[PDB]
């Protein structure tokens, strides 16, 4: 019955549930709260939410519509909760409670200022899956000369690593505490310069990299990909980067009853639906960057760290046409946040000049994760048809021959225009 101080529960609309089976039960008026999100944030969600809208009506008519829900984190959110409630706690409860959302992005200062909003929402959600596809939409630019064979899905482990946010600041007394720590305490000797030195912490799991392999490999399983590789920087990081490495290879064996591969390291499984052979391989990451770029058609599902997924699914999305066609979500189990790859690019902000292809994509990978197929396939027809009559954002007209620049509304109109 509680009402909430700055949310309001739309009139119509009922919350998503998740079934005695572990499904979601889905209504046919569902209640999606939304962060509009700072910088371009304002530019790409109202046109998301637009593209949505016409998608439901157009493949379900009167008998579906999304009750969106406004909820606030960023400026936005000190704007209407007060100085310094960057992130009110009833945000994160409504957002829990009705169990699918999607998000703008949010600032986060560089050097100082508060912590990452993005990782916050993440940690307290715990959703430790940062999935992200990586797909070619034909007749997108391209820096690279075959788009087309870059075609991959980013499992970004979610939850720790130095994402984790420890450390200190250069010559406070925490920092200077650390250290003699450090240097007396565990006789660390390898600190070149003690002095005016910031430190970090790198946490890395058993049960965190166990339950994101696990949801990686799972994946390969139920979409028919027949590689999963390990990504790590495990010869200079040997108990971070390396024991992810391991333990990954040690769900393959414990959970998937696989076995060493051609004399291992790599190993392999029968796909338990189709009996096509799954690999599991590794790849370090410094030479994983160069392969991605050299030979793409040797990669499909990729498992990996916090840091290691966040560079990777920026230079993947380039090879497709930039963070700006590139969508992803954060997922655990059924609780989902829907979210783009991009920040806030706050040189453009209020331009209405940015891509909203890849917040619409994430929508897209929401409407899937809702059973909301034909909504979604529509948001897919819009899109190819928009870019086949080059009718495009800036960041796509530069790279196109012949194209026709259109406004971040404009380019959902476009998609509108041919679902
Ligand atoms: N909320 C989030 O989840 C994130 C927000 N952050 C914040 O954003 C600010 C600015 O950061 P920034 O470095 O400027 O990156 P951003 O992506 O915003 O823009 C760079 C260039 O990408 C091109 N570009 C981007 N968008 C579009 C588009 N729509 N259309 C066309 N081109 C686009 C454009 O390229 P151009 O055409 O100009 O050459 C642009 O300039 C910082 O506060 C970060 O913290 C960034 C990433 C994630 C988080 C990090 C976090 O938690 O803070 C993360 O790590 C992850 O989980 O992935
Ligand atoms: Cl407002």
């Amino acid at each position: 019955s509680m009402t909430y101080d700055k949310i309001k529960v739309p009139a119509q609309g009922e919350a998503i549930t998740v079934a005695a089976d572990h499904s979601l039960h889905v209504p046919d008026n569902p209640i999606i709260p939304f962060i509009e999100g700072d910088g371009i944030g304002v530019d790409v969600t109202p046109p998301m939410i637009r593209v949505v809208d016409a998608a439901v009506q157009k493949a379900y008519g009167n008998k579906r519509k999304i009750s969106w829900m406004e909820v606030y984190a960023g400026e936005k959110a000190t704007k209407v909760y007060g100085g310094d409630q960057w992130l009110p706690k009833e945000t994160l409860d409504a957002m829990k409670k009705y169990v699918v959302s999607i998000k703008g992005p949010l600032t986060t200062p560089v050097g100082g200022g508060i912590r990452s909003l993005n990782v916050a929402i993440r940690q307290d959600m715990d959703l430790y899956v940062c999935l992200r596809p990586i797909r070619y939409f034909n007749g997108v630019p391209s820096p690279v000369r075959e788009p087309w064979k870059t075609d991959m899905v980013i499992f970004r482990e979610n939850s720790e690593d130095i994402y984790a946010g420890i450390e200190w600041q250069a010559d406070t007394p925490e920092a200077k505490k650390v250290i003699q720590f450090l240097t007396k305490e565990m006789g660390v000797k390898k600190i070149r310069f003690p002095e005016h030195c910031g430190i970090g912490v790198k946490p890395v799991s058993r049960e965190g990299t166990t339950r994101l392999v696990k949801a990686a490999i799972q994946y390969a399983i139920d979409n028919d990909r027949s590689t999963v590789t390990l990504v790590h920087k495990g010869n200079i990081m040997k108990f971070t980067e390396g024991a992810f490495k391991d333990w990954g290879y040690q769900v393959a064996r414990d959970s998937f009853g696989a076995k060493e591969y051609q004399g291992g390291p790599w190993m392999e499984f029968k796909n338990p639906k189709t009996g096509k052979q799954i690999i599991i391989n590794d790849v370090i990451a410094d030479a994983f960057l160069q392969q991605i770029l050299l030979r793409p058609e040797d990669y499909s599902v990729i498992a990996t760290l916090n840091l290691n997924g966040d560079y990777i699914s920026d230079a993947l999305a380039a090879q497709v046409g930039g963070i700006g066609i590139a969508p992803g979500a954060n997922i655990s189990d059924q609780m989902a946040v829907f979210e783009a790859t991009h920040g806030t690019a706050p040189k453009y902000a209020g331009q209405n000049k940015v891509n909203p292809g890849s917040i619409i994509l994430s929508a897209e990978m929401m409407l899937r994760h809702m059973g909301w197929y034909e909504a979604a396939d529509l948001i897919i027809r819009g899109m190819e048809g928009a870019i086949e009559a080059k009718t495009v954002t800036y960041d796509f007209e530069r790279g196109m021959q012949g194209a026709t620049l259109v406004s971040s509304s404009g380019f959902a109109d476009a998609m509108i225009k041919h679902m």
